[PDB]
């Protein structure tokens, strides 16, 4: 079967594409990371031996090659990575000007996934691999308040263009997911300031995740699954445009 | 109460935007158009002497100066405009380089737009009014597949920019609702031909319809009700976007 | 020797752009047009039967079947069109919410190109050749205060993704010049009136005009004589953008 | 006469735009930075105490605020910010998916920047001053083949926007040059490896080179002497839009 990393997994997003992927195959092998053990744990007993995963934070380089070493020892391969930043939640200090704050940012949605893909790039080649990346609808970046949460998460976009003409044995696509990527858990209201998130931003943030999933999930699962068409090798697109419609459910 | 027109109000988000208006004040009066009198019948039969509308096509100017006339007769007065070009189906030949297929349908997403926002001006001008468009979320145009349908669609996010430049005595503001905008009924598959539609187009079009809003019809018609700010006049804009935050539910 | 189409030949880069055509290769044979005979004379009493002219509005279709009729009769195929809609002019109450103006100016910019693409589709097919557009730089359309001069220039950029996923036997590409299009001849200032171009709109293009194309016209014209590369077909890049270094002088 | 800070102005638009701000008012001190002492010397030496620089690389926090502590010290407030990251050159390994060589790059392009206007950001505050940022055209992200040259440079066009929503007693605008912003000195050609740019970058950058100004330095200048008009504040624009007719030459 095809081994698949896949990070963000813990909420959102991340965490249902981990499910779609294993409803749509019984032999894909998944390795997933995310900060927190609790919900690994929790993918851990329900696929049992069909996934593996590492805790701990993907600005750490140690934790990315623990993750590509844990994938190449146990499974010899890798065919795929779901490079995913995981879902909004209010950062220290990025609704101001601060430029160690932005950095940490976007560390955090965009550097890390550089990084990763770089690591696991040498084990890509040897299988002609897919690099599909999470990214975010928030390509009306023409206009948007969403300040550098928007901007670090938008990076992937242009990125998949850059290592899809740089790296010719590798496929890469860009998939906006057709909503903002938040938890989708029942939570309490956290006491968020106004250096973390303007007023306007946490009023919307709230509004969202008040409110918000399987169907782009699908689709990321049925590219990293199947392979990307060379027709969209490069781009980044929404889940729901029309070249896309033989990875939807 | 203010008085609101709005078009395309047959289906889909239009439809919505009417229902979420007469929830949200008891004073405001609709003028709507669609071109079928069926679901306008309906919409006069649930909301009485609050909602007034004409039937017909408004890429006829006939329509439009009705529609207007009507309003300025029975109320005195336009407050705002709720511009639609109504849900997404299929139509002759767009899916060939056929410059008389894509002029219609460009008059059906765009130029009548164009025209009422003329015909409609000077009762705006006069109440200091507000032009909200609903345009589309494939502003990834940046690559779209959706051929003249996104295009066409799309033309009205450039449009309310140069609309708020030109007329200062007015606002405007394009949105996108961050769907697809489909009729919501369930429907028997209509059959469909490559000439209309590629056959992904269809396959795409008809997942997202067999898927599918309140709360973006809100903000369209909170923004009608309460005015468009200035820090957002003229742009094009998620309807998620945070400087949006006050026109959600 | 390739038989080449080119509009808006009369001023500009188009005119560049044939000049180019002739430098570069002893074999290619140009049909253009242009609304105006003087300078169409000028060129074929410089270039002879190299170089062969239609004189009319290519709005017109039957302008559009002259030009496609007479290249396949006099040459007996045609293997590249560079569409061009020549370049910037103040056009009568394009500066006011005017339906029919703006229909006017979409059909100058981008509807007579539409038709001129579905006219010489067929003898494009035979020869499996290419559609190069001379598309504008304001793809900054993010923000633009060109009104309709650039939102109907513009359409041009996605019509050409639309053109070669539909039609694969060809090859298009939309390519900006790294300026704005004006008439490089020395010129009176002519009475410009507010409803054609606002005052700022007028200022600019003085300047420009006042201030202005070899090097882009060569892009054009060696992806016209050479052919549009795979990985760039059915994008919208600037003449400068690396994937086309090979098209430069 | 107003105190304005600019970067990058050894060479290209940032030394243009020097030159031009000292030929439009007699009274305006500028204090300049660029990592090379010579051309800062001639600067001094050409313009007198109209001319205060720094010598070193603004990716040091030590050196922004050496720069404007030099400011405050000398002439006791900054008035305007000319945010320029200075000529595009190679980096080495910039051409690689190699996270510190694009750590680097971006820390050159944008959080240098970032990190210049939030130390700056309290004397802008106390003359309600302007950021003028010299961006990039490379606003064909759209589709652009300049791999982590062009997304870094461009990260300054939604920095504009964010700035000026979240510090509403400055206004920020990003202008691109419509050039590709080179050395313009004639210089034996560099050996460049593929590491650091694609055979195709490399080439591109040596046309464009040996083929580069006043124009859009101008603009630059004249917004940062004049103040940014509030209709354009927040926004990125090409140096010829019609928004920007008055700042012109």
């Amino acid at each position: 079967g095809k081994v698949i990393l896949v990070t963000g997994v813990s909420r959102g997003i991340g965490k249902s594409i981990v499910d779609v992927l294993f409803s749509l195959d019984k032999d894909t092998v998944v390795y997933g990371v995310a900060r927190s053990e609790a919900p690994l744990k929790k993918l851990k007993e329900k696929y049992g031996d069909r996934f593996f995963y590492v805790v701990g934070d993907i600005t750490e380089d140690s934790v990315l090659k623990q993750l590509v070493n844990a994938a190449v020892k146990g499974h010899g391969k890798i065919d795929s990575l779901v490079a995913n930043a995981g879902v909004l939640e209010p950062v220290q200090n990025v609704n101001e000007i601060d430029v160690n704050a932005w950095k940490k940012l976007y560390d955090i949605n965009f550097f890390s996934i550089v990084s990763l893909v770089g690591i696991a790039l040498p084990e890509l080649k040897k299988t002609n691999g897919n690099v599909v990346f999470v990214s975010s609808d928030a390509c009306n970046m023409y206009f948007s308040s969403w300040g550098a949460y928007g901007s670090s998460k938008a990076a992937l976009n242009h990125f998949a263009m850059t290592l899809a003409n740089e790296e010719r044995q590798v496929k890469a696509i860009a998939v906006a997911p057709g909503i903002v990527d938040t938890d989708m858990q029942v939570n309490i209201r956290e006491n968020v300031g106004p250096s973390s998130m303007s007023a306007e931003q946490l009023k919307m943030f709230r509004g969202l995740k008040e409110n918000n999933s399987s169907v782009p999930a699908t689709v990321y699962a049925k590219l990293a699954l199947h392979g990307i068409p060379d027709g969209v090798n490069g781009q980044y697109l929404s889940y729901n445009d029309p070249a896309l419609a033989d990875f939807m459910p």
